[PDB]
């Protein structure tokens, strides 16, 4: 599939061609539709006007997109997609806010110092569960004036790509491998409104972010 969503994060609508209608689900020849991965949620939207219901990957990389209308579909068929823009425009807020999160811990914490358990995000709040041995609520005010900070002077997140793993790099920080769809420049990320630590096993730390 030719994946416009890496080509440009902001292209809210484009025409797609139907190559095939297998199991409720269109197989375009290109889309917007960001499938579910990397902690990111997938993309919600229309088709034609029809409610997407899921995208997913298959085991080949082609995208499919399970469409609650199947009737008005065929191969061949020219269609509209249309995103959710306030889903998929906050989804990137905060998966954004989660790299920038970790460019603090390591500004903060020292490269090396710390680890990334795991990372995910929903449209109210981002995940980043840590290994690090302090108990982070005596750095949690450092962490948050530091990140937006950041925010506030701004920086363009550039994207490339190493073989099938996809870059991105906040400023001229310590750049981070990952697939999603991120904001242009940090400044769109703007002011934490929450972050919230807890302990979730012995040297294992949760932080939780909600953007302003
Ligand atoms: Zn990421
Ligand atoms: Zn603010």
């Amino acid at each position: 599939t030719r994946l416009l969503y890496y080509e440009d994060a902001y292209l809210k609508e484009a025409k797609a061609k139907v190559l095939e209608v297998k199991d409720n689900a269109l197989l375009l020849d290109q889309t917007i539709f960001y499938p579910t991965g990397g902690g990111q949620p997938h993309d919600r939207g229309w088709i034609n006007g029809v409610e997407v219901l899921d995208v997913y990957k298959d085991e080949e990389g082609n995208v499919w997109h399970v469409v609650k209308e199947l009737e008005k579909f065929k191969p061949g068929d020219e269609v509209e997609l249309k995103l959710d823009w306030e889903y998929r425009y906050k989804l990137m807020r905060i998966h954004s806010a989660l790299h920038l999160l970790e460019n603090v811990l390591d500004q903060i914490l020292g490269k090396g110092n710390w680890e990334v358990v795991g990372s995910g995000m929903t449209h109210e709040k981002g995940r980043l569960d840590v290994g690090y041995p302090e108990n982070l609520n005596a750095y949690k005010e450092k962490i948050i004036e530091l990140f937006n900070r950041y925010v506030d002077e701004g920086g363009e997140i550039k994207i490339w790509w190493e073989g099938e793993k996809r870059y991105t790099q906040i400023r001229d920080f310590d750049p981070i491998p990952c697939g999603g769809t991120h904001v242009k420049d940090i400044r769109e990320i703007g002011h934490i409104k929450k972050l919230k630590r807890s302990s979730i096993g012995r040297g294992k730390q949760r932080l939780e972010i909600w953007l302003e």
